[PDB]
This record gives structure tokens, sequence and C-alpha cells, in this order.
């Protein structure tokens, strides 16, 4: 679970940005699926869920945490 | 095929931040489900945008996220 | 020149905007939403901090302090 | 897989076929939704599936031809 | 207006055109390959069985006795 | 370059090998199609027509007279 994610964090994070309640994770071309695969795996209690489309990465965060507490947890994993 | 007969086939789990209803799918069916929510042209949603099990469900000020969902949830 | 691009699209591809907080929603003919994402995120607008493309519709959100409704009408216009 | 029967039932708006191509079309946005079931049934004269937004590409194995495959889910339906 | 509509996406979209077998193969722009293949769904060609898009190439299946590179040359014309 | 980076992913995202005609069939991890097949696109394999991706499942198109199984048994050679 969260080994894998952390594994993929290292190996797809490109950068990681916020607004609000939601993170913003970029990937390499194509490989978002794969990576919101490994976060959605990972069941984190602060992870509402999470939305991949290409190279982005909507993750929503569960309130009271922020997108921002969200984006530096993941952007640290790198 | 309505939203209000496909929620009961396709809705896993409801829930909420802020202003997003986030919805969960069997896996592959998110696109259809959205696509009945879009369908059903709700005052109270904006749009929806779809991955692959998983729909962002955007609410329309002042409804919030937990509105929405707890509709979804209902109607189950 | 990821602006005059970006405009150009917006023009050929943009149905209609709507917003909601820090979103701005944008729909665009069936299928075209992953090509017209991909020329906002080309442009790398400052007031942007990311998009996610669905089929018909593009999820567009706003760096702070710009809001939804205030991207959404950016993209009205260049339309 | 009785599953794959029940949403072919619902999802399938017809079939034809070129080739070693079963080509499946499903009204917008349940193609990856039914493909899903067909890939879970594991029929053994099935290679595998792409699914689009409305199209599935459904790949025969040698020597099945697509036209067999594409009158089995017919069938099914 | 299916026919023409089509015409003009592929002088906009299409990038380089390709076959094997039953199957004519179209590159397009990142993103492009959906909008463009909706395009050639709505044109409902008697050469073509169907497509499907990913996010830069589609397949397009050819209706026998018409072969991939038939088809292709096909659409090759109006790139 | 390229197909070294395409070896390196295949080890990782490569699950089965099969093929039929002119096609391989590749399997990937649950929405690991996508970023293998864009490894394979940008090694720009003489061999390779070209790819799409859904999301477990990419199809290889062989470049005649290049066959599906050839494709396939290269594939699990570079794994
Ligand atoms: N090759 C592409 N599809 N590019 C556009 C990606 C648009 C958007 N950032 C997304 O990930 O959904
Ligand atoms: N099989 C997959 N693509 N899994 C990843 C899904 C990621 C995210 N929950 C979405 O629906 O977009
Ligand atoms: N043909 C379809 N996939 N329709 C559903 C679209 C659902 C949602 N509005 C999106 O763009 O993701
Ligand atoms: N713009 C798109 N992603 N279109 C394809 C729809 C998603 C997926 N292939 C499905 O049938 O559910
Ligand atoms: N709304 C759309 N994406 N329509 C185009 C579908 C193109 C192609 N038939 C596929 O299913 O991949
Ligand atoms: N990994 C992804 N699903 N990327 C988006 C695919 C783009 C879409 N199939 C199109 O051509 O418009
Ligand atoms: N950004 C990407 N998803 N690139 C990979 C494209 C893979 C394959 N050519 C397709 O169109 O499905
Ligand atoms: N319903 C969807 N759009 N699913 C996208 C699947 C993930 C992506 N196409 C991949 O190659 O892994
Ligand atoms: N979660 C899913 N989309 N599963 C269905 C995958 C269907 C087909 N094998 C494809 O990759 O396109």
């Amino acid at each position: 679970g969260t080994d894998r994610m952390a594994r993929l964090l290292g190996e797809l994070l490109v950068s990681t940005d916020d607004s609000g309640n939601l993170a913003v994770l970029r990937t390499p071309p194509g490989a978002a699926h794969y990576l919101a695969s490994a976060i959605d795996r990972a069941a984190l209690p602060q992870v509402v869920g999470t939305i991949a489309g290409d190279d982005t990465i909507l993750v929503v965060a569960r309130e009271p945490t922020t997108g921002a507490q969200l984006a530096g947890m993941f952007e640290n994993l790198r």
C-alpha cells in the first residue's frame, strides 16, 4: 500500500502544487493513472479521493487537512 | 439510461470536500455514470469530470459538496 | 506562442464556461477536452495551478487569490 | 461469465468485425465498463480488449475470427 | 455535414498516416485523437467499421475488401 | 536513450504478452498502459507502426512483414 505509493512518488512525481482543498500533482505524460492508482490503494485517511488526467492528478483533501498540506507530504516523498 | 436508475448500479461510495462531491464507481464505470449525471441537468451541479473509478461533481454556490453527496447517496 | 495557440483553440472549442469557488468549468464538444486542456497547460498561465480533462469538460484549478469566476471570465473573453 | 452476459444485455448497442477483430459499440462513456467485464470473463478465444469511449476492440485468438467473436457476443446479449 | 467536418479536422489534426493489415493508423497532436476520431465516426464512412482513439493515435478498422493501406491513403489525401 | 528507458519500463510494467496476426497485446498493471505505451512510442521502433493504450492493455501494431508474434517475443526478450 503505502510502500508502493512511496516508490512511485519517487519515480513519477515531477512537481506538486495546491489550491484550497486540492493538491495538484504533475507526472510525465501518461503516468497520472498509474500514480493515482497507487495513492488510491494506500487509502490515506486524509485523502477523500483522486482523479487522474494524462499528466495531472487532483488529490482531494479531507477537511481539516488542506491541499497545501497534502502537496508538501507528497513533495517530500519524492 | 437515467441517473436515477444508474446510481443504484454504479455507485460504490459518495463523499465530499468543500464544493466537491466525490463519487466512486466500479473500475471503468466513472464516465458512464458521469454522462447520466450531466444528462440529468441538475440546477445545483455546475459540471462533472470522470476519471476511471472516480467522478468529481462541482456544486453550484451556495450548494455544498456535502449536500450534493447526500443527494447521490440518498438516491442510490 | 502558447497564449496565441490557446486563444485560437478556445475560439474553436470552448462551448461555455462556469465556476464554483477555486474552479473554472469549461465545456467543449465531445472528445475535445484533452486537446484544449493541453493548450491551456502549454500557455502556462500564472493564474492556473493545473487542469484535468474529461471528455467534454475541463476542470481548471485557479491559483489563489484568483477565483474560478475570474478564470472563467478570462477564458470566456479570449474565446 | 454471467456477469459479462448481463452487461452485454445492458450495454451492447451493436457488433461488427474485420479480420481478427470484433468491434463492439456501447453508449457514450460505457466502453471501459463493458470491456472490464469481458476481460474478467477470461474467454479462451479472446487475446485481449482495448476500450475507447463508445467502442471496444476485441482481439481474436488464432484461428478464431473477428466474425466468430462478434457472433458470440451477439448471442449472449 | 459529417464528411465535410471530418475533412476540415483532418487538415487541422492529422500529423501522419500509416497502415498494417486491416488497420489505418492515424497520428494526431497530443490529446487530439478522441476529437478527430469523433469526426470520423460521425462521417459514417462505408469503408470504416469503427475507430478507437488513444491520446495521439487512432486505429481505424477497414471494412473488407478495403485494406488498411487503402483506407490510410484516403485519409492521407485529406491531410 | 528511448530504447533503454523502454526496456527498463518493460521490466517494471509488463505483466504478460500475447499476439494475433499483426498485433501484439501487452498487459500492464491497472492504469499503467498509457505510460508504458508512451515509452514504446518514444523508442520509435522500426517494427512498430503505432500503439493505442487502454487502461491495462496496449495494442501494438506491427509494421509488415514483422508479425504480432515476433513483436511479443521482442518485448519478452527486453523485459
Ligand atoms: N496529452 C494530453 N492528453 N495532454 C493534456 C492533458 C490535460 C490535463 N493536464 C490532464 O492531465 O488531463
Ligand atoms: N485503473 C485505474 N486507472 N486506476 C486509477 C484511477 C485513478 C483515479 N481514482 C481516477 O479515477 O481517475
Ligand atoms: N462520452 C462521455 N465520456 N461522456 C461523459 C463525460 C463526463 C464528464 N462531463 C467528463 O467530461 O469527464
Ligand atoms: N475523453 C475520454 N477519456 N474518452 C474515453 C472515455 C473513457 C473510457 N474509455 C470509457 O469508456 O469509460
Ligand atoms: N466522445 C468521444 N470521445 N467520442 C469519440 C470516440 C472515438 C472512438 N470511437 C472511441 O471510442 O475511442
Ligand atoms: N492517460 C490518458 N487517459 N490520457 C488522455 C487520453 C486523451 C484522449 N484519449 C483523447 O485523445 O482526447
Ligand atoms: N500522453 C500519453 N498518454 N501518451 C501515450 C500515447 C500512447 C498511444 N500512442 C495512445 O495514443 O494511446
Ligand atoms: N476511463 C478512463 N479514461 N480511464 C483511463 C485509463 C488510464 C490510461 N488510459 C492508461 O493508459 O493507463
Ligand atoms: N479499469 C478499467 N478501465 N478496466 C477496463 C480495461 C479494458 C481494456 N482492457 C482496456 O485496457 O482498455
